[PDB]
This record gives structure tokens, sequence and C-alpha cells, in this order.
């Protein structure tokens, strides 16, 4: 019913990390999209709240989440913001697929365990 935070963190950790460990495809997702040095003006006109795998590592890390599927929905809004932005066979969208088959193979387990 209510989750202890180093218990949430723990249980889910495992799953960030499996993402991490994708290399190549973790590694444009490791930091924030930066349109500014990128110069891709257009991206925050199509994504809105952006996320990326360092910004999940933290919010995990500093008790931001309160219950898993807070957790699930950055992660999914990461990949979605990469989805929308960018062309199918980009090496960014490519990438992006991979994580979601990584993650879709580790969470649905950690979901069952944590109830």
């Amino acid at each position: 019913k209510i989750f202890k935070p180093e218990e949430l963190r723990q249980a889910l950790m495992p799953t960030l990390e499996a993402l991490y460990r994708q290399d190549p495809e973790s590694l444009p997702f490791r930091q924030p999209v930066d349109p500014q040095l990128l110069g891709i003006p257009d991206y925050f006109d199509i994504v809105k709240n952006p996320m990326d795998l360092s910004t999940i590592k933290r919010k995990l890390d500093t008790g931001q989440y309160q219950e898993p599927w807070q957790y699930v929905d950055d992660v999914w809004l990461m990949f979605n913001n990469a989805w929308l932005y960018n062309r199918k066979t980009s090496r960014v969208y490519k990438f992006c697929s991979k994580l979601a088959e990584v993650f879709e193979q580790e969470i649905d387990p950690v979901m069952q365990s944590l109830g």
C-alpha cells in the first residue's frame, strides 16, 4: 500500500541499470536533449515534457517516486518523446525501440513483486 523509498529504489533500480547497460542503445538517452546545443529549436514544440535516463535515475535516487507507476510513466515518456520526434529508421528511434524491448522484459516481474 505505502512504499518505503529505499525499497522502491532497490526494486526498480535493476530495470534502470538494464537500460543503461545497453551499449550503444542507451547512449542518446543517458543525458537530457539540449536543443540549443543540437541546433533543433523545434524540439520543445513537439516534446513538452522531456525525460532521459539521468533524470529518471536522479528521481529514483532522491525519493521522487512514491509509487512504481510514476517511474514506469517516466520511462514511457522518454520512449514516447523519442518515437514522436525522430524518424522511424533513425539511430535514436531504433535505439529507443531496443530500450523499450529490454524494459518490457525487465519491468513486468518487478511490478508483479511490488503489488
